[PDB]
Parts: C-alpha cells; structure tokens; sequence
C-alpha cells in the first residue's frame, strides 16, 4: 500500500480572510508516494493518480469558534465526510475534529478539506491538523 | 481487500420513536463487495460473509439532544466500540462522533452501530453518517 | 497486513497523579500479530519489531473534565498525533477522544499514548479507551 500523511505548517488560520472558499491549502508532506499522490499546493488538493481503493482521513483543530464549527472532505467537489462541533455563543471551545471513511476512487480525482463559511478559528499545527490516504489496493 | 462503505439515505432520526432498539438502519449501500459482505437494510446490520481481520468504523451526526449522546458498535449484540459525547451547548448540540477499530470475525457474525436509548436526534446524510469495514485479508 | 488491537481493562484513572509521566500503560492484548508487535506492559509501549508502513490509532474516554482534556501519540517520546478536548459547558463533560494517522517506522521504535498531565478522569474501558496500528505493509 502506498500513503500519504499531510500536516499543518502551524500558525492560526481564521476562515473567513486567510482562506478562500475555505479550503484548507499550505499542507507539509512529511510522507507522500509520488507515484500514487500529488499535491496541489494552491487548491489544498490531494490527487491520486491510479485507480484504487483509499481509505481517507482528516483532522482539524478548532481553536474558538462563534457557535457552529464543521468541515466537509470533498472528493471532486461532492461532500464525502463532514467533522463537527458545537458552542454557545459567548463560550469557548478548543477540540479535535476527525473523521475517515473508504471509498473507489478513479485515477486522477481530487480529495480537499473545506470549511464551511462561518466565523470559525483553526490552529494548523502538525499534530492535531492533517490530512491522509491510503490506497489499500486496487478498486473491484 | 474487500471493502464496505454505507451511507445514510438522507432524513433526520428521532432514535427514540424512529429506531428499532436504538439500531441504525436503511444504510443506502454505495460500495459493497458482495463476496464478503451481505447487507440487512431495515435491520440495519452488516453480515460479514467468511473469516477475516475487520477494520470497522463508524461516524453519527449528532443533531440534537440535551443530556448525553452515545453508541456502540457491536457484534452480535456485545460492545466492541463506543462514542459519546455531553452537551456543548445550551441551544443546539451538531456534533459528529467519530470510532474506530480493528477486530476479528467469523463467518456470520453480524455488526451494527446501536444508540443508547434516549432523546436523540440524528442527521442520516450520506457524508454525515456512515458505517463501514476493511477485511485486510484473513485471521491468523 | 499484521494488526493490534489494544483494549483497557476497565476502572479509572485519576490523570492528576502523572504516574510515569502520563502514559498509560492498562492494555489488554486480545489481537496482536506477535511477529510484527509487542506490548511492553509496564511501560505501555507498543514496540514495532519490524521496519514499514503502520496506520496507527487511539481513542481515549475523558469522563470527568472541565478545562483541557488532552493526550498526544508519540513516537520515541516524539509527539505525532493529539486528541484534544476543552469545552466550556458550566458543568463536568464526558467525551471519548479519538485520533489516527500514518507513517513510517524502523524495527524497534516504540508507540505510546501519552496523558497531557491534568486534574481530570479517563474511564478506561475496553469499548471506549484503546489503542491498536495496522502494518499495511513495507515501507518505501
């Protein structure tokens, strides 16, 4: 099986102004098959490259929030997975969103973690904040 | 390797008075290898069909509740897994619960994921809610 | 693919006490590939006796906590993956915290789940509170 593990670079992220449409983008590779993996850097973007079976994961650190706290995990644009939380308005909550599922995947396809349009703070370090594939084998 | 990935088909959940013994149910069935795996749709649980190693996982979109929301994934009725969660808030409670982990099974056996009997609701979107396993390949 | 599923025992643990620094050592050890495996059961370290590619995960059940409920997976005492917790309700929450990723080890490093030290409770039953990591095969 091939893989790839993606990590934030640190430094806090708030989604309204420093991102666009949400989509999480600046993610280290500290593993990547480049045969099976490529990353783009601008779109946050990761795209496999052969036919398979991937098992997909993602985590996000929400630091503060005004009320309502969710990402989606996309594939081709099409919501795939979804991690949320909740507050009262006034109140503060620090937390670790993760979520994962399998899916067939055909070669070139495009998997993105995109937050939704909300007045929301994210902490990218490498630890809590990631991003993952694995191709567990081919695809029937 | 063998994989299932069921979605839920798009409706809100009141588990109370909507499930039957807190057992979700009417998984729409997107990929599923039918050489391992067998679906009971309004039963709601999943029949592994021969012997093997199961990674299992499973997410609940939490919508509501005012106490506290929990499930299990079991197999033939005994916990294997379990994810809960308190109140965060006083107004709304969206919040997904995300578990996971690997297990043996034999032939038959069966698994499903089984609210805690309360006043839940639940939201059954496909990329909210979801149950699936990996047979990695046999049991020792 | 060689598997680990590491499960508590049950009880609880008062995490103010950092007895060896925060570790948890209370796994049972119902699936585990002796080849590529082994618990240290003192320690609580989970040694990987051969190089490659491991998916590793944890979950951890905080019951009673009130400010920060955090814990880190390490790596030879080098942080890799956190699960953290600190949601202001004006009451006690309960939450099971779960986190996994990727990556790639040598013979002999060791996997730990590491307690952030804090004056709260972690219930340590077998369905909610584990740790456990697939081998999926060699590494690159």
């Amino acid at each position: 099986p091939a893989v790839v593990h993606l990590q934030g670079q640190g430094s806090a992220i708030q989604v309204k102004n420093d991102l666009s449409g949400g989509v999480l983008n600046d993610w280290s590779r500290i593993t990547m098959n480049p045969k099976v993996f490529k990353l783009h850097p601008r779109s946050g973007e990761l795209e496999v490259l052969v036919d398979g079976t991937y098992f997909i994961y993602s985590q996000v650190y929400y630091i503060n929030f005004t009320d309502f706290a969710s990402y989606e995990v996309v594939v081709d644009e099409k919501p795939f997975l979804q991690c949320t939380r909740s507050i009262e308005t006034g109140k503060t909550n620090y937390n670790t969103c993760y979520t994962a599922g399998v899916c067939l995947l055909k070669a070139r396809q495009k998997i993105a973690v995109k937050m939704v349009h909300a007045d929301i703070s994210i902490n990218m370090s490498k630890h809590t904040t990631f991003f993952g594939a694995i191709r567990l084998g081919e695809a029937p």
